[PDB]
């Protein structure tokens, strides 16, 4: 939710494109190229990343007084959506000039609004042993749905990496290393249609 | 990052410190009120967690900046790496360099925007605002691999305590408890002792 609001922003209004927009209405269509900050003069908008699979997951809301800080291209497939009535202000490069030549400090709140933007998402990323869950996935899934097949047992199931990833809610970059790790090991080899874990002591006692 | 090479041409308006390999150049709670340029030169950058617990945010090299003009509540620390020459700017030495050059406004926006783009897709892809959702894929997975149909139904032979799935998916038990009481009443899913009943496997499907 809200970031660092550039209320300030609610008087140069008159140097940018207003655009309204009704309840559902998408502001920010998927594969839409915006080169625009979009102020939030009132209103709700929930903002959205789509990944490269389709999924669509929540980046954060925006309420009156926000700032949309999309005047590049990102990387990042964006979608977003108005709740409310919302009137936005848009502010192409061209118009922020204008902005900046009339009041200075204009520039250093919208630093403070991108930087308030980074603190938080760093942080999160941060404060996210997550490791100990992958593990966890491992031995119950061994210790119920595994056969015995000389000394190892075989569990017979595509997970991917990903999915993985996604049930653990661990990094796809730690589930790799996590993988490759037990496999030195000599633990688990967490093949393609099938896992095969050759230590089943060690890999419960890992998880507990 | 977005490297600001041109950078290079204004640090006559900066002040520029030298570090050694091995010292600090933002301390422990150290108040940083100025943009750091990297000339040349390598830093590791650490968030400090009150609890002690220090963790990595980025490695930066040659034209790389570190943002921090205004306190953000986070306790960051960063060493030199090896030897590194740095150039610090002031909100009033950065006013300097805007009035002779207006673009480096805008090359200081790109890069904050990188940063924001790719914190804020790390945190998107571990589900953090939405957990629930790998309990849905854990029960999906497991569906989809293990499950056998029974007429319109699947059912899987799995003790799997709530404890368990929160400790998998990294979910508080009372989430658990809620998500499991809904998949119930919605006719989704039933867990009922040993044997993981699934009634609609579709529905399951569009939920994860
Ligand atoms: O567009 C992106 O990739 C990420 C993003 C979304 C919204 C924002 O306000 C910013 Cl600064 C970045
Ligand atoms: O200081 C912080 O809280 C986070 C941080 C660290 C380094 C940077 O370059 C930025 Cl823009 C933010």
């Amino acid at each position: 939710d809200n970031f660092f609001p550039i209320e300030k922003l609610r008087n140069y209004t008159q140097m940018g494109l207003i655009r309204d927009f009704a309840k559902g209405s998408a502001v920010i269509m998927p594969g839409e190229e915006i080169t625009s900050m979009i102020f939030l003069v009132e209103g709700k908008i929930k903002l959205d990343i789509i990944f490269e699979d389709g999924s669509e997951k929540l980046l954060y809301y925006a309420g009156g007084n926000s700032l949309i800080g999309k005047l590049y291209p990102t990387g990042n497939n964006i979608y977003a959506t108005a709740m409310e009535p919302t009137r936005t202000c848009w502010f192409s490069e061209k118009s922020l000039r204008t902005v900046f030549r009339t009041d200075e400090d204009m520039i250093f709140e919208i630093f403070k609004n991108y930087l308030t933007k980074v603190a938080y998402y760093a942080r999160q990323v941060a404060e996210m042993n997550p490791t100990i869950r992958i593990l966890r996935l491992f031995y119950e899934l061994c210790s119920s749905q595994g056969k015995r097949v000389g000394d190892t047992y075989e569990i017979t199931m595509p997970l991917s990496q990903k999915s993985i990833g996604e049930i653990t809610g661990v990094h796809h970059v730690t589930v790799s290393r996590v993988l490759a790790s037990l496999k030195r090991e000599n633990i688990l080899d967490k093949k393609k249609n099938k896992i095969i874990v050759y230590n089943l002591g060690e890999l419960k006692h890992l998880s507990e």
